[PDB]
């Protein structure tokens, strides 16, 4: 009698889960086993117009609790990705997202363009990244900006899409971000969050930082960044009510998944985690989901979603 | 031949610990015992012109990596830190920092005014708290430069202040470009916790802590990489100030992280709330053994030495 199911987006998924933007998704072998995975969705690895090497390694470094990583948007190029969801997706499987990160408005909205006839046809979701730390700082941060790329992206782009956004950290930044997101009716979902921006570790023997690009400094991934995440799902599945929530941040286990849902997420993406376990993982979190429905009496996560109690 | 002493303001600390401003630091009684402890030194509750009692409680929570709190910045009431201060704190133990955290430009200056006999009677020393998330001046420059402005014409001594974390480059350089037009601003604390994290209970399906929907700054084991990224990146960008680290800290090794990222002294705000003043004990013989095991004699050769990667 218990259902994981999500029906929103036009779409039925079987389950919320669903790897994060840049986790498991850059090749077609990656995202071959996303597909053959169980999760109930998957994303592309964040494209730019041209493929990218990304910045010098090593640029990805495992922590006691979670991850730092200054990976340079490595990417195999959109027209790729593109590729990816016209010929070769089975959305039989399942659902897919293509996220998008070009360096300016313009060259997002030039990628849009091309995407828009393979989305009308075979039914691919963009996923806008507003938020990426590590190349051109970021978008989300500057709401002039922000306003500015989904205003071209609109204009270029005739179907609903989503938005990864950064973590903000006070509700006046909730507030703005949130007045600027009701003005576009395109934007149907809201990802939150990509890593926290520009976190430092330090080895203890080597003395030395641990990733090498700028300087050490990276985003944070991982079981650090939850209460940021849940936070800001909530702040927005609040002020943003015409809209979907995606979580995104410190998945490891399905209570943290349930925490999400019950915050506000529709679907929940999981980045760091997956890199640690692979696509056994979705196994994994939707029994725990199950479990922690059965003790609960749920039987669809509609029972609990946005239902978060104040004391 | 080791020392952890650390000679900074012009007096020699025995060790760079303290708490961290609003950790066992509001009462007589607590005071008392963060003066009786190891601690290099100690610093009071952020106050307030008048006593406030604070949020509606539960507004702490432990959490298996940190804490999460909405304190509501409850406190004696300045003249009671100030009385503190100018009679009963023995100075001969260690120094005493003092935190103020008006609710304006102008409620900072009066109480620096009324301070500044006391600073230099007894040498009390000054944190300005700019990053209360709870009831943030730095997180909004303009504002921050008017303050730092009223409190340079109204007190005469040097000061710090308490900076809360930021996220990019340009936040970066432009809070460091402020803080460095103002020399009586000697010291930087980074970092206050990071603000209006939440935190759910799964099974009673609620917030943990009562005040603002749940939300509140997060403390602990989350904070760590962030503390020691804004410490490096002020320590870069203020060569001519010191750095205090302040996130994270629950060991020797983490501490010794804080120094090579470029902190003068280092203050323990979770792991001191729940393990009480012996704690100091504890991280001041990790440290040393950390020295130990790579021969260093003194914090100086390697505060800031993060090598590259
Ligand atoms: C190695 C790595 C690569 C990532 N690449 C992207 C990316 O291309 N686009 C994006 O929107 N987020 C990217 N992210 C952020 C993740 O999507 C996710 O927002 C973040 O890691 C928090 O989730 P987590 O705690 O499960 O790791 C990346 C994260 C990691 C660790
Ligand atoms: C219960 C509690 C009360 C605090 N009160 C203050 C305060 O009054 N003034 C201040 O500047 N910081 C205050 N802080 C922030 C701490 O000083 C410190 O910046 C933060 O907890 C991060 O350090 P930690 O990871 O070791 O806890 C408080 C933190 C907690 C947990
Ligand atoms: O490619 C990356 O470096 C990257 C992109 C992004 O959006 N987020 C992240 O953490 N890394
Ligand atoms: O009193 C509080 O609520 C408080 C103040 C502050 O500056 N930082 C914090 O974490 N809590």
């Amino acid at each position: 009698s218990m259902s994981l199911q999500v029906g929103i987006l036009g779409n039925t998924f079987a389950n919320p889960f669903m790897n994060a933007a840049g986790v498991m998704c850059s090749t077609e072998e990656e995202l071959a086993a996303m597909t053959e995975s169980t999760s109930g969705s998957l994303i592309t690895k964040s494209c730019t117009p041209a493929l990218r090497e990304g910045n010098p390694a090593p640029r990805y470094y495992t922590l006691p609790l979670g991850s730092i990583n200054s990976m340079g948007l490595p990417n195999k190029g959109f027209d790729f990705y593109l590729a990816y969801s016209a010929r070769h997706h089975d959305y039989s499987r399942k659902p897919l997202f293509i996220s998008i990160s070009g360096f300016s408005a313009e060259e997002n909205a030039e990628m849009c363009k091309r995407l828009a006839p393979v989305a009308a046809e075979k039914g691919v979701i963009l996923e806008l990244n507003l938020s990426c730390p590590n190349v051109k700082p970021q978008v989300a941060y500057d709401f002039d900006a922000m306003r500015r790329y989904l205003a071209a992206i609109s204009e270029a782009y005739p179907h609903p899409f989503g938005v990864k956004m950064p973590p903000y950290f006070d509700f006046a930044h909730f507030d703005a971000a949130a007045e600027i997101l009701n003005q576009f009716p395109k934007v149907q979902f809201i990802t939150c969050i990509n890593s926290i921006g520009n976190g430092l570790v330090i080895d203890v023997e080597t003395e030395s930082v641990v990733i090498k690009p700028k300087q050490g400094f990276g985003g944070l991934g991982g079981r650090y960044v939850f209460p940021t995440a849940l936070a800001n799902v909530n702040a927005f599945y609040r002020r943003c009510p015409g809209k979907l929530i995606f979580g995104c941040g410190g998945v490891y286990t399905g209570e943290d998944a349930f925490l999400h849902v019950l915050a506000g997420a529709s679907m929940v993406q999981v980045g760091t985690a997956l890199h640690e376990e692979g696509a056994a993982i979705f196994e994994r979190l939707t029994a725990e989901l199950l479990d922690v429905m059965a003790k609960k009496g749920y039987k669809a996560l509609d029972e609990f979603r946005g239902k978060v109690k104040a004391m």
